[PDB]
């Protein structure tokens, strides 16, 4: 495993065809998840499970620019459970990032920010096992 919460380089930013692969397992009573696709110290795009907002559970997706954050999109589709394997795919696509857990469509996330190419770190964090972290060019 790896230890969370983990930095995986993207080296020259992101690409459509580009396919980023998350392995892990949601520990016990987990809050929440998140992946932090940054540019520079902005976040390009936010993904992020949250196992009790007010006693629901939701998918919040966000840009942050200038420490700003945006206008939320907001998934009540949730495909994670508590204590259980998962597999995250988010696919980037020439005008959204198209994401999937266990091999099944989750949501896509229109690009705020347009200079893909320096989009260059994904920070994985939150109540999880961290088990792999890569891409391939598909
Ligand atoms: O429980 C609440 O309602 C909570 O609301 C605020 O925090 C919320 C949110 O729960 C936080 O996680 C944080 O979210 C940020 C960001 O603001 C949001 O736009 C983005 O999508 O997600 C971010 C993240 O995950 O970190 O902030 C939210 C906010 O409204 O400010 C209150 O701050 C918090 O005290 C609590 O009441």
């Amino acid at each position: 495993p790896l230890i969370v919460p983990y930095n995986l380089p993207l080296p020259g930013g992101v690409v459509p065809r580009m396919l980023i692969t998350i392995l892990g397992t949601v520990k016990p009573n987990a809050n929440r998840i998140a992946l932090d696709f940054q540019r520079g110290n902005d976040v390009a795009f936010h993904f992020n499970p949250r196992f009790n907002e007010n006693n629901r559970r939701v998918i919040v997706c966000n840009t942050k620019l200038d420490n700003n954050w945006g206008r939320e999109e907001r998934q009540s589709v949730f495909p994670f459970e508590s204590g259980k394997p998962f597999k995250i795919q988010v696919l980037v696509e020439p005008d959204h990032f198209k994401v999937a857990v266990n091999d099944a469509h989750l949501l896509q996330y229109n690009h705020r920010v347009k200079k893909l190419n320096e989009i260059s770190k994904l920070g994985i964090s939150g109540d999880i096992d961290l088990t792999s972290a890569s891409y391939t060019m598909i």
